[PDB]
């Protein structure tokens, strides 16, 4: 089947990175398999498991144990860790109503260039996971609150995020604080929106 095809790629990509670097890769198959299941049973709760949304966790999972290698972190704990951070995105989604295409992906957008982020300054990994899910989940809670139905506007405030960390990237600043501000301005702008 194609879960079947797209889980085997994924342990496949998590062995050969173990492989690379001397880590211990039946743990690494382990928490490949572990992880396909984790997202796949999040998306289907979610009522997201399209296979096209199913790519883009296993992307997201990919390339953050790809660059753990990179990197000189844990291959089975940055599988891991990304696969949580999809789940929290799903369990966001879930709870707001969220089935946008494009939000989802932003989202996992969003946890990848933390992570990255994070993995290029010695950082962990999932203090890293735990700031990019947090700010999709306040950014939907608010749109739900505030009864804002337009994917346009919530693409726009996931772009601000990635923007805001971008900048913090650049400029040397805190990741996790950029997406903490970043968030809170849209929750305030929409809860003004409800008020008004």
């Amino acid at each position: 089947s194609e879960k079947e095809e797209l889980r085997e790629r994924l342990v496949k990509i998590c062995v050969e990175n173990a492989k690379r670097k001397g880590d211990d890769t039946e743990e690494a198959r382990e928490a490949a398999r572990e992880a396909f299941e984790l997202v796949r049973e999040a998306a289907e709760r979610a009522g997201i498991d399209s296979s096209e949304v199913l790519e883009l966790a296993i992307r997201l999972i990919k390339e953050c144990v790809e660059n753990a290698q990179r990197e000189g972190y844990d291959i089975s704990e940055a599988c891991r860790a990304a696969a949580e951070a999809f789940k929290r995105v799903a369990e966001a989604a879930k709870r707001a109503g969220i089935t946008s295409s494009e939000v989802l992906e932003l989202a996992i957008r969003l946890i990848k260039e933390c992570v990255e982020n994070a993995q290029r300054e010695g950082y962990d990994i999932s203090e890293a996971c735990r700031a990019a899910a947090e700010a999709f989940k306040r950014v939907a809670e608010a749109a739900k609150r505030a009864g804002i139905t337009s994917s346009e506007t919530l693409k726009r405030a996931i772009e601000e995020i990635r923007k805001r960390v971008e900048e913090a990237q650049r400029e040397g600043n805190d990741i996790s604080e950029a997406c903490r501000q970043a968030a809170e301005e849209f929750r305030k702008k929409a809860e003004e929106l409800k008020r008004r």
